[PDB]
């Protein structure tokens, strides 16, 4: 896979309540949110690939709510937005059930959802499916940790979830919904 730093930067709010965003030095950026709409904050590449690793490391995770450390990104052609959430904070992330992967010493539950009328890469209200994979039990953090993208990849497409042929980013990311928290995190 490729060996590449990052060189995308990702700070998204609808503009409801407060997402203080800092984007650091090299791979880190922090967050402190309070009682926001929906947002998306990290670190990662202008171009996904099906076969990158990232690795990262959460030196502060302290979410409440709705909260998501995650792999986010998108395709084109058609849009899907996917994500693979290591943790999370007062409620876990599901949709439909399709089935398990294991990855990265984790085992991952399997599901979709759709987004109608919301905020997309392509405009402020549409509609698009999205692609998970959420922990069964939260990943600890504080430690460097790696998501090794390509067997998600793979898992979704033997349930039929096949993502689409253009590439958006791709980022190692802190997103929330209705919330409130803190993190940390390095990307590489």
């Amino acid at each position: 896979g490729p060996h590449m730093s990052t060189d995308y930067w990702l700070n998204f709010t609808d503009g409801g309540g407060i997402v203080n965003a800092v984007n650091g030095s090299g791979g880190n950026y922090s967050v402190n949110w309070s009682n926001t709409g929906s947002f998306v904050v990290g670190k990662g590449w202008t171009t996904g690939s099906p076969f990158r690793t990232i690795n990262y490391n959460a030196g502060v995770w302290a979410p409440n709510g709705w909260g998501a450390l995650a792999l986010v990104g998108w395709t084109r052609s058609p849009l899907i937005a996917y994500y693979v959430v290591d943790s999370w904070g007062t409620y876990r992330w599901t949709g439909t059930y399709k089935g398990t992967v294991k990855s990265d010493g984790g085992t991952y539950d399997i599901y979709t959802t759709t987004r109608y009328n919301a905020p997309s890469i392509d405009g402020d209200r549409t509609t698009f499916t999205q692609y998970w994979s959420v922990r069964q039990s939260k990943r600890p953090t504080g430690s460097n940790a790696t998501i090794t993208f390509s067997n998600h990849v793979n898992a979704w497409k033997s349930h039929g979830m096949n993502l689409g042929s253009n590439w958006a980013y791709q980022v190692m990311a802190t997103a929330g919904y209705q919330s409130s928290g803190s993190s940390n995190v390095t990307v590489w």
